Protein backbone atom coordinates (compact mmCIF):
# COMPACT_ATOMS: atom_id res chain seq x y z
CA UNK A 1 0.00 0.00 0.00
CA UNK A 2 0.85 3.71 0.16
CA UNK A 3 1.56 3.51 3.90
CA UNK A 4 4.60 1.23 3.70
CA UNK A 5 6.11 3.36 0.95
CA UNK A 6 5.51 6.45 3.11
CA UNK A 7 7.02 4.68 6.13
CA UNK A 8 10.14 3.56 4.28
CA UNK A 9 10.62 7.04 2.83
CA UNK A 10 10.29 8.62 6.28
CA UNK A 11 12.65 6.09 7.88
CA UNK A 12 15.27 6.71 5.18
CA UNK A 13 14.98 10.47 5.62
CA UNK A 14 15.22 10.11 9.40
CA UNK A 15 18.39 8.03 9.08
CA UNK A 16 19.76 10.67 6.71
CA UNK A 17 18.73 13.75 8.75
CA UNK A 18 19.72 12.60 12.26
CA UNK A 19 23.31 11.40 12.81
CA UNK A 20 22.81 9.75 16.23
CA UNK A 21 19.82 7.41 16.04
CA UNK A 22 18.00 5.79 18.96
CA UNK A 23 19.58 2.44 18.03
CA UNK A 24 23.07 3.91 18.57
CA UNK A 25 22.00 5.52 21.85
CA UNK A 26 20.64 2.21 23.13
CA UNK A 27 23.87 0.54 22.01
CA UNK A 28 25.93 2.91 24.18
CA UNK A 29 23.60 3.20 27.21
CA UNK A 30 32.56 4.20 25.90
CA UNK A 31 31.51 7.75 26.74
CA UNK A 32 33.33 10.07 29.10
CA UNK A 33 31.13 10.16 32.20
CA UNK A 34 30.54 13.58 33.77
CA UNK A 35 29.46 12.79 37.33
CA UNK A 36 30.51 15.98 39.17
CA UNK A 37 32.18 19.38 38.89
CA UNK A 38 35.70 17.97 38.38
CA UNK A 39 34.49 16.25 35.21
CA UNK A 40 26.20 26.66 36.14
CA UNK A 41 25.55 28.83 33.08
CA UNK A 42 27.86 27.06 30.59
CA UNK A 43 25.83 23.82 30.62
CA UNK A 44 22.56 25.68 29.98
CA UNK A 45 24.00 27.75 27.14
CA UNK A 46 25.55 24.62 25.64
CA UNK A 47 22.13 22.98 25.68
CA UNK A 48 20.71 25.97 23.80
CA UNK A 49 23.48 25.74 21.20
CA UNK A 50 22.77 22.05 20.68
CA UNK A 51 19.09 22.95 20.42
CA UNK A 52 19.73 25.39 17.56
CA UNK A 53 21.76 22.66 15.84
CA UNK A 54 18.79 20.36 16.25
CA UNK A 55 16.23 22.91 15.02
CA UNK A 56 18.24 23.10 11.80
CA UNK A 57 18.33 19.31 11.43
CA UNK A 58 14.60 19.02 12.17
CA UNK A 59 13.69 21.67 9.60
CA UNK A 60 15.72 19.78 7.00
CA UNK A 61 13.87 16.60 7.98
CA UNK A 62 10.53 18.40 7.68
CA UNK A 63 11.28 19.43 4.10
CA UNK A 64 11.42 15.71 3.19
CA UNK A 65 7.91 14.98 4.53
CA UNK A 66 5.77 14.55 1.37
CA UNK A 67 3.65 17.66 0.84
CA UNK A 68 5.25 19.89 3.49
CA UNK A 69 7.33 22.00 1.09
CA UNK A 70 4.16 22.67 -0.91
CA UNK A 71 2.28 24.32 1.98
CA UNK A 72 1.92 28.08 2.39
CA UNK A 73 5.13 29.57 3.74
CA UNK A 74 3.53 31.21 6.81
CA UNK A 75 2.11 27.83 7.76
CA UNK A 76 5.50 26.13 7.41
CA UNK A 77 7.04 28.82 9.61
CA UNK A 78 4.49 28.44 12.38
CA UNK A 79 4.46 24.62 12.15
CA UNK A 80 8.21 24.50 12.67
CA UNK A 81 8.04 27.24 15.33
CA UNK A 82 5.69 25.23 17.52
CA UNK A 83 6.88 21.74 16.51
CA UNK A 84 10.65 21.81 16.92
CA UNK A 85 10.60 22.04 20.73
CA UNK A 86 8.32 19.01 21.13
CA UNK A 87 10.50 17.13 18.66
CA UNK A 88 13.66 18.16 20.54
CA UNK A 89 12.23 16.58 23.70
CA UNK A 90 11.05 13.51 21.74
CA UNK A 91 14.57 13.05 20.36
CA UNK A 92 16.23 13.84 23.69
CA UNK A 93 14.31 10.96 25.28
CA UNK A 94 16.25 8.65 22.93
CA UNK A 95 19.53 9.73 24.58
CA UNK A 96 18.48 9.28 28.23
CA UNK A 97 18.17 6.59 30.83
CA UNK A 98 17.13 6.77 34.51
CA UNK A 99 20.67 7.85 35.50
CA UNK A 100 21.83 10.36 32.88
CA UNK A 101 21.83 11.51 29.28
CA UNK A 102 24.29 10.98 26.45
CA UNK A 103 25.72 14.32 25.29
CA UNK A 104 28.13 15.42 22.56
CA UNK A 105 26.78 13.25 19.72
CA UNK A 106 27.27 10.15 21.86
CA UNK A 107 30.83 10.53 23.15
CA UNK A 108 29.88 11.99 26.52
CA UNK A 109 27.42 10.99 29.25
CA UNK A 110 26.33 13.39 31.98
CA UNK A 111 24.68 12.00 35.08
CA UNK A 112 21.17 12.87 36.25
CA UNK A 113 22.42 13.59 39.77
CA UNK A 114 25.12 16.02 38.69
CA UNK A 115 22.45 17.87 36.71
CA UNK A 116 20.03 17.72 39.66
CA UNK A 117 22.64 19.23 42.00
CA UNK A 118 23.11 22.54 40.17
CA UNK A 119 22.30 25.86 41.85
CA UNK A 120 18.64 26.89 42.32
CA UNK A 121 17.70 28.04 38.78
CA UNK A 122 19.34 25.14 36.94
CA UNK A 123 18.44 22.29 39.28
CA UNK A 124 15.03 21.68 37.73
CA UNK A 125 16.08 22.59 34.16
CA UNK A 126 16.37 18.92 33.16
CA UNK A 127 14.44 16.94 35.79
CA UNK A 128 11.06 17.02 33.97
CA UNK A 129 12.70 15.63 30.85
CA UNK A 130 14.18 12.74 32.84
CA UNK A 131 10.80 12.00 34.42
CA UNK A 132 9.19 12.13 30.97
CA UNK A 133 12.00 10.18 29.29
CA UNK A 134 11.42 7.22 31.59
CA UNK A 135 7.76 7.09 30.57
CA UNK A 136 8.45 7.63 26.87
CA UNK A 137 11.28 5.09 26.86
CA UNK A 138 8.88 2.57 28.40
CA UNK A 139 7.07 2.55 25.03
CA UNK A 140 10.24 0.84 23.69
CA UNK A 141 9.84 2.62 20.34
CA UNK A 142 12.62 2.44 17.78
CA UNK A 143 13.82 4.77 15.03
CA UNK A 144 11.28 3.69 12.40
CA UNK A 145 8.43 4.49 14.80
CA UNK A 146 9.98 7.85 15.78
CA UNK A 147 10.43 8.84 12.13
CA UNK A 148 6.68 8.80 11.62
CA UNK A 149 5.85 10.10 15.09
CA UNK A 150 7.84 13.31 14.67
CA UNK A 151 6.27 13.85 11.24
CA UNK A 152 2.80 13.56 12.79
CA UNK A 153 3.99 16.14 15.34
CA UNK A 154 5.15 18.55 12.64
CA UNK A 155 1.83 18.37 10.77
CA UNK A 156 -0.38 19.62 13.62
CA UNK A 157 -3.38 21.71 12.50
CA UNK A 158 -4.07 23.18 15.97
CA UNK A 159 -1.10 25.57 16.13
CA UNK A 160 -2.30 29.18 16.65
CA UNK A 161 -2.32 31.36 13.56
CA UNK A 162 -2.48 28.71 10.84
CA UNK A 163 -3.62 30.05 7.47
CA UNK A 164 -4.74 26.84 5.69
CA UNK A 165 -5.42 23.91 8.01
CA UNK A 166 -6.99 21.50 5.49
CA UNK A 167 -3.89 20.18 3.61
CA UNK A 168 -2.04 19.90 6.91
CA UNK A 169 -4.72 17.72 8.45
CA UNK A 170 -4.87 15.72 5.19
CA UNK A 171 -1.16 14.99 5.50
CA UNK A 172 -1.38 14.20 9.20
CA UNK A 173 -4.19 11.78 8.30
CA UNK A 174 -1.95 9.90 5.89
CA UNK A 175 0.85 9.95 8.47
CA UNK A 176 -1.46 8.68 11.24
CA UNK A 177 -2.62 5.74 9.12
CA UNK A 178 1.01 4.99 8.24
CA UNK A 179 2.02 5.13 11.92
CA UNK A 180 -0.83 2.92 13.08
CA UNK A 181 0.10 0.30 10.49
CA UNK A 182 3.81 0.63 11.35
CA UNK A 183 3.10 -0.06 15.03
CA UNK A 184 0.86 -3.00 14.20
CA UNK A 185 3.54 -4.56 11.98
CA UNK A 186 6.51 -3.88 14.29
CA UNK A 187 4.90 -4.36 17.73
CA UNK A 188 2.33 -7.18 17.38
CA UNK A 189 1.79 -7.80 21.11
CA UNK A 190 1.76 -4.09 22.04
CA UNK A 191 -2.03 -3.93 22.37
CA UNK A 192 -2.86 -0.21 22.12
CA UNK A 193 0.50 1.35 21.18
CA UNK A 194 -1.06 3.93 18.83
CA UNK A 195 -3.35 5.39 21.51
CA UNK A 196 -0.73 5.39 24.30
CA UNK A 197 1.74 7.13 21.98
CA UNK A 198 -0.81 9.80 21.12
CA UNK A 199 -1.51 10.26 24.85
CA UNK A 200 2.17 11.03 25.40
CA UNK A 201 1.73 14.32 23.49
CA UNK A 202 -0.04 15.67 26.59
CA UNK A 203 3.13 15.33 28.65
CA UNK A 204 5.19 16.61 25.73
CA UNK A 205 3.23 19.88 25.62
CA UNK A 206 3.21 20.17 29.40
CA UNK A 207 7.02 19.95 29.38
CA UNK A 208 7.13 22.59 26.64
CA UNK A 209 4.88 24.99 28.55
CA UNK A 210 6.76 24.52 31.82
CA UNK A 211 10.08 25.08 30.05
CA UNK A 212 8.73 28.26 28.43
CA UNK A 213 7.67 29.29 31.94
CA UNK A 214 11.12 28.71 33.46
CA UNK A 215 12.80 30.68 30.65
CA UNK A 216 28.45 39.09 22.88
CA UNK A 217 25.82 40.84 20.73
CA UNK A 218 26.41 38.63 17.68
CA UNK A 219 26.05 35.45 19.73
CA UNK A 220 22.96 36.90 21.40
CA UNK A 221 21.63 37.45 17.88
CA UNK A 222 22.34 33.89 16.67
CA UNK A 223 20.73 32.15 19.67
CA UNK A 224 17.54 34.18 20.13
CA UNK A 225 13.88 33.36 19.22
CA UNK A 226 14.12 29.62 18.41
CA UNK A 227 15.54 28.77 21.88
CA UNK B 1 -15.56 -11.08 16.21
CA UNK B 2 -15.95 -12.46 19.75
CA UNK B 3 -13.79 -9.76 21.39
CA UNK B 4 -15.66 -6.90 19.70
CA UNK B 5 -18.79 -8.27 21.38
CA UNK B 6 -17.20 -7.96 24.83
CA UNK B 7 -16.15 -4.41 23.95
CA UNK B 8 -19.76 -3.70 22.93
CA UNK B 9 -21.07 -4.89 26.29
CA UNK B 10 -18.50 -2.71 28.07
CA UNK B 11 -19.54 0.27 25.92
CA UNK B 12 -23.19 -0.31 26.77
CA UNK B 13 -22.51 -0.48 30.51
CA UNK B 14 -20.47 2.74 30.38
CA UNK B 15 -23.18 4.54 28.38
CA UNK B 16 -25.89 3.41 30.81
CA UNK B 17 -23.82 4.62 33.76
CA UNK B 18 -23.27 7.95 32.00
CA UNK B 19 -27.02 8.41 31.49
CA UNK B 20 -27.59 7.54 35.16
CA UNK B 21 -24.87 9.86 36.48
CA UNK B 22 -25.42 13.13 34.57
CA UNK B 23 -29.00 14.50 34.49
CA UNK B 24 -28.28 17.03 31.71
CA UNK B 25 -26.83 15.17 28.71
CA UNK B 26 -25.38 16.58 25.49
CA UNK B 27 -28.50 15.48 23.60
CA UNK B 28 -30.83 17.54 25.80
CA UNK B 29 -28.40 20.48 25.72
CA UNK B 30 -28.32 20.48 21.91
CA UNK B 31 -32.12 20.13 21.81
CA UNK B 32 -32.49 23.20 24.03
CA UNK B 33 -29.88 25.17 22.08
CA UNK B 34 -31.61 24.68 18.70
CA UNK B 35 -38.18 24.37 26.11
CA UNK B 36 -36.31 27.59 25.43
CA UNK B 37 -33.85 29.38 27.74
CA UNK B 38 -33.84 32.87 29.16
CA UNK B 39 -30.80 34.67 27.74
CA UNK B 40 -28.49 36.85 29.83
CA UNK B 41 -26.43 39.26 27.73
CA UNK B 42 -25.82 42.28 29.99
CA UNK B 43 -25.99 43.42 33.61
CA UNK B 44 -29.73 44.18 33.32
CA UNK B 45 -31.21 40.98 34.76
CA UNK B 46 -17.81 37.76 41.68
CA UNK B 47 -21.29 36.29 41.97
CA UNK B 48 -20.79 34.28 38.78
CA UNK B 49 -17.52 32.82 40.08
CA UNK B 50 -19.18 31.59 43.28
CA UNK B 51 -21.88 30.05 41.10
CA UNK B 52 -19.17 28.27 39.12
CA UNK B 53 -17.71 26.92 42.37
CA UNK B 54 -21.07 25.53 43.48
CA UNK B 55 -21.61 23.87 40.10
CA UNK B 56 -18.01 22.59 40.01
CA UNK B 57 -18.41 20.86 43.40
CA UNK B 58 -21.70 19.29 42.28
CA UNK B 59 -19.99 18.06 39.10
CA UNK B 60 -17.17 16.54 41.18
CA UNK B 61 -19.81 14.59 43.09
CA UNK B 62 -21.52 13.38 39.91
CA UNK B 63 -18.21 12.36 38.33
CA UNK B 64 -17.26 10.44 41.48
CA UNK B 65 -20.55 8.55 41.22
CA UNK B 66 -19.79 7.78 37.58
CA UNK B 67 -16.21 6.70 38.32
CA UNK B 68 -17.45 4.15 40.84
CA UNK B 69 -19.24 2.40 37.95
CA UNK B 70 -16.22 2.06 35.63
CA UNK B 71 -15.36 -1.66 35.85
CA UNK B 72 -12.35 -2.23 38.08
CA UNK B 73 -12.04 1.31 39.46
CA UNK B 74 -13.50 0.60 42.90
CA UNK B 75 -11.29 -2.48 43.22
CA UNK B 76 -8.08 -0.43 42.84
CA UNK B 77 -5.84 0.67 45.71
CA UNK B 78 -7.66 3.52 47.48
CA UNK B 79 -4.67 5.86 47.05
CA UNK B 80 -4.67 5.48 43.29
CA UNK B 81 -8.42 6.09 43.32
CA UNK B 82 -7.79 9.40 45.06
CA UNK B 83 -4.95 10.32 42.69
CA UNK B 84 -6.93 9.51 39.54
CA UNK B 85 -9.94 11.49 40.73
CA UNK B 86 -7.73 14.44 41.73
CA UNK B 87 -6.00 14.58 38.34
CA UNK B 88 -8.94 13.60 36.12
CA UNK B 89 -12.01 15.38 37.44
CA UNK B 90 -11.14 18.81 36.03
CA UNK B 91 -10.29 17.43 32.59
CA UNK B 92 -13.72 15.82 32.78
CA UNK B 93 -15.43 19.03 33.88
CA UNK B 94 -14.08 20.86 30.82
CA UNK B 95 -14.95 17.93 28.54
CA UNK B 96 -18.58 17.81 29.71
CA UNK B 97 -18.69 21.63 29.73
CA UNK B 98 -18.01 21.73 25.99
CA UNK B 99 -21.26 19.77 25.50
CA UNK B 100 -23.17 22.78 26.89
CA UNK B 101 -21.44 25.49 24.84
CA UNK B 102 -21.73 26.90 21.36
CA UNK B 103 -19.88 29.77 19.68
CA UNK B 104 -22.07 32.41 21.35
CA UNK B 105 -22.63 31.33 24.96
CA UNK B 106 -23.25 28.60 27.51
CA UNK B 107 -26.25 27.04 29.24
CA UNK B 108 -26.60 27.63 32.99
CA UNK B 109 -28.98 26.70 35.82
CA UNK B 110 -29.69 23.11 34.71
CA UNK B 111 -30.42 24.39 31.20
CA UNK B 112 -33.00 27.04 32.11
CA UNK B 113 -30.68 29.94 31.24
CA UNK B 114 -28.12 30.90 28.62
CA UNK B 115 -25.32 33.37 29.32
CA UNK B 116 -23.69 35.03 26.31
CA UNK B 117 -19.97 34.80 25.55
CA UNK B 118 -19.51 38.58 25.22
CA UNK B 119 -21.05 39.27 28.64
CA UNK B 120 -18.58 36.77 30.10
CA UNK B 121 -15.78 38.58 28.26
CA UNK B 122 -16.82 41.94 29.73
CA UNK B 123 -16.36 41.08 33.42
CA UNK B 124 -14.14 43.18 35.70
CA UNK B 125 -10.49 42.71 36.88
CA UNK B 126 -8.78 39.46 35.99
CA UNK B 127 -12.23 37.86 35.43
CA UNK B 128 -12.78 38.88 31.80
CA UNK B 129 -10.60 35.95 30.65
CA UNK B 130 -12.25 33.26 32.79
CA UNK B 131 -14.47 31.62 30.22
CA UNK B 132 -12.57 32.55 27.04
CA UNK B 133 -10.20 29.51 27.01
CA UNK B 134 -13.21 27.27 27.62
CA UNK B 135 -15.21 28.79 24.74
CA UNK B 136 -12.13 28.35 22.56
CA UNK B 137 -11.83 24.68 23.46
CA UNK B 138 -15.59 24.09 23.22
CA UNK B 139 -15.79 25.35 19.65
CA UNK B 140 -13.09 22.91 18.52
CA UNK B 141 -14.30 19.96 20.62
CA UNK B 142 -17.95 20.23 19.61
CA UNK B 143 -16.67 20.03 16.01
CA UNK B 144 -15.86 16.33 16.54
CA UNK B 145 -19.64 15.73 16.60
CA UNK B 146 -19.35 13.20 19.40
CA UNK B 147 -22.49 11.93 21.07
CA UNK B 148 -23.23 10.69 24.57
CA UNK B 149 -22.27 7.11 23.68
CA UNK B 150 -18.80 8.30 22.63
CA UNK B 151 -18.35 10.76 25.51
CA UNK B 152 -19.26 8.09 28.07
CA UNK B 153 -16.20 6.03 27.17
CA UNK B 154 -13.98 9.06 26.56
CA UNK B 155 -14.35 10.40 30.10
CA UNK B 156 -13.68 6.95 31.56
CA UNK B 157 -10.46 6.85 29.51
CA UNK B 158 -9.65 10.30 30.92
CA UNK B 159 -9.94 8.97 34.48
CA UNK B 160 -7.83 5.81 33.97
CA UNK B 161 -4.51 7.44 33.06
CA UNK B 162 -1.30 5.68 34.10
CA UNK B 163 0.92 8.78 33.86
CA UNK B 164 -0.75 10.60 36.75
CA UNK B 165 1.85 11.83 39.27
CA UNK B 166 2.44 9.49 42.17
CA UNK B 167 0.63 6.28 41.22
CA UNK B 168 1.57 3.16 43.19
CA UNK B 169 0.29 0.26 41.02
CA UNK B 170 0.48 1.52 37.43
CA UNK B 171 -0.14 -1.97 35.98
CA UNK B 172 -3.88 -2.36 36.84
CA UNK B 173 -4.52 1.17 35.60
CA UNK B 174 -2.82 0.63 32.26
CA UNK B 175 -4.77 -2.64 31.91
CA UNK B 176 -8.06 -0.84 32.47
CA UNK B 177 -7.16 2.03 30.15
CA UNK B 178 -6.09 -0.49 27.47
CA UNK B 179 -9.52 -2.09 27.75
CA UNK B 180 -11.35 1.24 27.67
CA UNK B 181 -9.34 2.43 24.66
CA UNK B 182 -10.25 -0.65 22.66
CA UNK B 183 -13.89 -0.06 23.65
CA UNK B 184 -13.76 3.60 22.56
CA UNK B 185 -12.05 2.73 19.26
CA UNK B 186 -14.74 0.18 18.38
CA UNK B 187 -17.58 2.50 19.44
CA UNK B 188 -16.24 5.35 17.30
CA UNK B 189 -15.74 3.11 14.27
CA UNK B 190 -19.27 1.67 14.44
CA UNK B 191 -21.04 4.93 15.37
CA UNK B 192 -19.10 7.28 13.03
CA UNK B 193 -18.15 5.04 10.07
CA UNK B 194 -17.30 7.96 7.75
CA UNK B 195 -15.18 10.18 10.03
CA UNK B 196 -11.58 9.34 9.16
CA UNK B 197 -9.23 8.63 12.09
CA UNK B 198 -11.59 10.32 14.56
CA UNK B 199 -10.03 8.19 17.31
CA UNK B 200 -6.60 9.78 16.77
CA UNK B 201 -8.00 13.32 16.74
CA UNK B 202 -10.03 12.82 19.90
CA UNK B 203 -7.01 11.39 21.69
CA UNK B 204 -5.02 14.44 20.52
CA UNK B 205 -7.58 16.79 22.12
CA UNK B 206 -6.38 15.62 25.58
CA UNK B 207 -3.42 17.96 25.05
CA UNK B 208 -5.54 21.08 24.94
CA UNK B 209 -7.43 19.67 27.92
CA UNK B 210 -4.25 19.71 30.00
CA UNK B 211 -3.27 23.18 28.78
CA UNK B 212 -6.68 24.46 29.88
CA UNK B 213 -6.33 22.99 33.35
CA UNK B 214 -2.81 24.35 33.95
CA UNK B 215 -3.76 27.82 32.69
CA UNK B 216 -6.86 27.76 34.87
CA UNK B 217 -4.67 26.80 37.84
CA UNK B 218 -2.52 29.90 37.23
CA UNK B 219 -5.60 32.11 36.84
CA UNK B 220 -6.94 30.68 40.10
CA UNK B 221 -3.71 31.58 41.89
CA UNK B 222 -4.07 35.15 40.62
CA UNK B 223 -7.75 35.22 41.62
CA UNK B 224 -7.62 34.05 45.23
CA UNK B 225 -5.22 36.64 46.67
CA UNK B 226 -6.50 39.86 45.03
CA UNK B 227 -9.78 39.43 46.92
CA UNK B 228 -8.87 38.05 50.35
CA UNK B 229 -12.62 38.11 51.03
CA UNK B 230 -13.14 35.41 48.38
CA UNK B 231 -13.45 31.76 49.45
CA UNK B 232 -12.33 28.44 47.95
CA UNK B 233 -14.07 25.16 48.69
CA UNK B 234 -12.09 22.48 50.60
CA UNK B 235 -12.88 19.88 47.92
CA UNK B 236 -11.41 21.96 45.11
CA UNK B 237 -8.72 23.23 47.48
CA UNK B 238 -7.60 19.65 48.13
CA UNK B 239 -7.79 18.74 44.45
CA UNK B 240 -5.53 21.72 43.64
CA UNK B 241 -3.24 21.46 46.70
CA UNK B 242 -0.41 19.31 45.23
CA UNK B 243 -1.00 19.09 41.43
CA UNK B 244 1.84 20.26 39.21
O1 LIG C 1 -12.09 24.49 38.31
C1 LIG C 1 -13.23 24.30 38.78
O2 LIG C 1 -13.48 23.42 39.63
C2 LIG C 1 -14.30 25.23 38.21
C3 LIG C 1 -14.73 24.74 36.83
C4 LIG C 1 -16.00 25.35 36.28
C5 LIG C 1 -15.93 26.25 35.21
C6 LIG C 1 -17.09 26.81 34.71
C7 LIG C 1 -18.32 26.48 35.26
C8 LIG C 1 -18.39 25.59 36.33
C9 LIG C 1 -17.23 25.03 36.83
O3 LIG C 1 -13.77 26.56 38.10
C10 LIG C 1 -13.80 27.39 39.17
C11 LIG C 1 -13.15 28.62 39.12
C12 LIG C 1 -13.18 29.47 40.21
C13 LIG C 1 -13.87 29.10 41.36
C14 LIG C 1 -13.90 30.02 42.54
C15 LIG C 1 -15.11 30.29 43.17
C16 LIG C 1 -15.14 31.15 44.26
C17 LIG C 1 -13.97 31.73 44.73
C18 LIG C 1 -12.76 31.46 44.10
C19 LIG C 1 -11.59 32.04 44.56
C20 LIG C 1 -10.38 31.77 43.93
C21 LIG C 1 -10.35 30.91 42.84
C22 LIG C 1 -11.52 30.33 42.37
C23 LIG C 1 -12.73 30.60 43.00
C24 LIG C 1 -14.52 27.88 41.42
C25 LIG C 1 -14.49 27.03 40.32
Amino acid sequence: ADLRALAKHLYDSYIKSFPLTKAKARAILSPFVIYDMNSAIRIFQGCQFRSVEAVQEITEYAKSIPGFVNLDLNDQVTLLKYGVHEIIYTMLASLMNKDGVLISEGQGFMTREFLKSLRKPFGDFMEPKFEFAVKFNALELDDSDLAIFIAVIILSGDRPGLLNVKPIEDIQDNLLQALELQLKLNHPESSQLFAKLLQKMTDLRQIVTEHVQLLHPLLQEIYKDLY
